[PDB]
């Protein structure tokens, strides 16, 4: 465990709200908002706008043109931005040599469950219309945003259109019914009934074993590689060692890599992290094996 992630640890615990507070939703939006890491001055934006929603096309230098990653953000579907994501997928847009597609897309609880997904099969049609081939695409996203990728993955599919060459869930949660082993088994380990909240805003009483909202029940034949990024130090383990398996069971190619002593998309923390950086060299790398391939 290197100093880094110790002290990135304590100070998570110190700034923690206490253990089963409720933090109004309003609350948890503007405090995501307020803490956001600014983007390396060096990253481009464009402000677009997509299927309806606000985005931004984000480029960082060296990014080869007619690539492209749509990127879905985390934050339970109810919270996240572009402006909550803007740092983190700038680098994912180094890494990768890739401009990223930075989707605003719905939120609940004003547009629940299965909005975000319509908003994500409706960017990645708007990609392809643009005419970026789909050998040419990625998809990535984190935490809920990585359940959406796989979610945007199966739909997309379902409806006929071309998988992209790679995709990358971080973190991702992909399992509504929240359920699994490490959300006990990871829970002290963890420094980050609040998730189960978010499922229930989001869902609105649909199933939570709807393939297109819980990913980890779906089908997943045909969906192209699959690198998927998870701390050992995670409620979310589970998932991601769930998905990996499905994967492998659809006949996908899928690679997991659990990070030692890592948190739930610790890729974030970047800037003091030296595992964040190295963990998006990775997803860039791997982008770019899968263009090369």
């Amino acid at each position: 465990a290197g100093p880094e992630i110790v002290k990135l640890k304590k100070i998570l615990r110190e700034k923690a709200v206490p253990p089963g507070t409720e933090v109004p939703l309003d609350v948890m939006r503007k405090g995501m908002e307020k803490v956001a890491f600014k983007a390396a001055d060096d990253i481009q934006v464009e402000q677009v706008t997509v299927a309806g929603c606000a985005a931004e096309w984000v480029r960082a230098p060296g990014c080869q043109a007619g690539k492209a990653i749509l990127y879905l953000h985390g934050g339970g579907y109810v919270m996240g931005s572009i402006n909550t994501h803007r740092s983190m997928v700038g680098e994912i847009s180094r890494a990768s040599q890739a401009a990223a597609l930075l989707l605003d897309y719905r939120l609940a609880p004003e547009h629940p469950f299965p909005a975000a997904v319509e908003d994500g099969v409706a960017a990645y049609r708007w990609l392809l219309d643009q005419g970026f081939k789909p050998q040419h695409l990625s998809i990535s996203g984190d935490s809920a945003g990585g359940g959406l990728v796989l979610a945007v993955l199966v739909s997309a599919r379902d409806q006929g259109l071309p998988m992209p060459a790679s995709a990358i869930p971080i973190s991702p949660w992909a399992d509504m019914t929240c359920t699994n082993d490490s959300f006990k088994t990871r829970a002290e380990a963890d420094p980050m009934g609040g998730i189960n909240k978010m499922a229930a805003r989001y869902l609105n009483g649909a199933d939570a074993k709807h393939p297109y909202a819980s990913p980890n029940f779906a089908n997943l034949k045909g969906l192209p590689p699959l690198l998927i990024h998870v701390g050992r130090d995670e409620v979310l383990l589970d998932d991601s060692i769930k998905l990996d398996a499905k994967a492998k069971a659809d006949g996908v190619k899928s690679t997991l890599e659990i990070w030692d002593d890592m948190i739930h998309v610790w890729h974030a923390f970047h800037p003091m992290l030296p595992e964040g950086k190295q963990a998006i060299v990775r997803v860039g790398e791997f982008m770019r094996e899968q263009w090369a391939a």
